[PDB]
């Protein structure tokens, strides 16, 4: 059944939360409405090495998923991204495979610590950017996109301000995307097997 989430669901270190394909929305009074209003609460808080899987986040999506360290996100669908889809709050590696993200006013993925994010076999439509490293920071984030299909991007698929962050987009279909990468020093971008459509 759709659950209205009132308080953030914590997923302890190394554990999985399987939503079994069920929908989870935020309570707008306790977590946030999914607007651009700053610092809304995550619907899911993942501890290091935790996994979230087979979950549908519906609107109001507040500030989606935060990961404190490594997290694997498998077949999770953001039907309408709130403030952000998933944020990396502490250093680590985010791995996404499968799922989808729609209607993100600005970013789907926000990386707020040094780390990696691999996004595989993901559908994302009508978004500002797929991954933004927190603005101005100069720590290294490795951004990697494989076998995705990304469309109607306001700004860029991958965006950074750090001269050590790397961006890799491989075998991805994309449409109405202004730039693939934005802000990387020359030599810090890789791309192959992509298709503009
Ligand atoms: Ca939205």
């Amino acid at each position: 059944a759709p659950t209205v989430v009132h308080e953030t669901i914590r997923v302890p270190a190394g554990q999985t939360f399987d939503g079994k394909g069920q929908t989870y929305v935020a309570n707008p009074n306790t977590l946030g409405d999914g607007s651009q209003a700053e610092n809304q609460k995550p619907i899911f808080r993942l501890e290091a090495g935790a996994s979230l899987k087979n979950v549908v986040i519906g609107a109001p999506a507040a500030d989606g998923v935060h990961c404190y360290g490594d997290c694997t996100i498998t077949n999770v669908i953001w039907e309408d991204v709130g403030e952000d889809a998933l944020t990396l709050k502490s250093s680590g590696t985010v791995n996404i495979s499968g799922g989808a993200a729609y209607k993100a006013y600005d970013k789907v993925f926000q990386i707020n610590a040094a780390g990696t994010i691999n996004i595989r076999n993901f559908r994302a439509d009508d978004i500002g950017k797929l991954v933004r490293q927190n603005g101005g920071t100069t720590y290294k984030v490795v951004m990697n996109v494989e076998n995705c299909n990304i469309s109607r991007v306001k700004d860029a698929i991958l965006r950074t301000d750090s001269s050590t962050s790397t961006g890799r987009i491989v075998n991805t279909r994309y449409s109405n995307v202004p730039t693939l990468f934005k802000g990387f020093k020359s030599g810090n971008t890789t791309a192959s097997g992509n298709t503009q459509y």
